[PDB]
């Protein structure tokens, strides 16, 4: 099956930063890539919390420099909230192949509140970060717009604090078949 692509636009206090493009490996999580994909949309509708299944309007809420991106959490926005479109939370789908392996800048993984408690949110990383083999299942990566990772990025700290809010402004899917 082939592998969907999502985009998410960003903007930082307000200003357009640009478009991150992720490739959702289907071919080995598909579960996990359907998850993100359907949030990306925001297809699901509104969910057990009653708000959308839907990534739009959420914030880059911790931010760390060589490290990471998180986000995801449309919820709470603070690191405790987020839901998936099969519920609250769901098991680790596979750490075989690909979703095995973090590949440093523009790798995504699952973020999680334990083993087994996949969500809603999720990773950008930045930087290798093997700590995370077979703890965080991986599955994409950012294929276009890593120039908007690096800007995001440098926006961080040590704590993972950021000094203006970070913004999906827009996200969805580039469908297969343009018209």
């Amino acid at each position: 099956m082939t592998n969907p692509k999502v985009f998410f636009d960003i903007s930082i206090d307000n200003k357009a930063a640009g478009r991150i493009v992720m490739e959702l490996y289907a071919d080995t999580v598909p579960k996990t890539a359907e998850n993100f994909r359907a949030l990306c949309t925001g297809e699901k509708g509104k969910g057990r919390s009653g708000k959308p299944l839907h990534y739009k309007s959420s914030v880059f809420h911790r931010v760390i420099p060589n490290f990471m991106i998180q986000g995801g959490d449309f919820t709470r926005g603070n690191g405790t909230g987020g839901e998936s479109i099969y519920g609250t939370t769901f098991r680790d789908e596979s750490f075989s192949g690909k979703a095995g392996r973090h590949t440093g800048l523009g790798c995504l993984s699952m973020a999680n509140a334990g083993p087994n408690t996949n969500g809603s949110q999720f990773f950008i990383c930045t930087a290798a970060t093997p700590w995370l083999d077979g703890k965080h299942v991986v599955f994409g990566r950012v294929i276009d717009g890593l120039d908007v990772v690096k800007k995001v990025e440098r926006l961080g700290s040590s704590s993972g604090k950021t000094r203006s809010r970070i913004v999906v402004s827009d996200c969805g899917e580039v469908a297969a078949d343009k018209s």
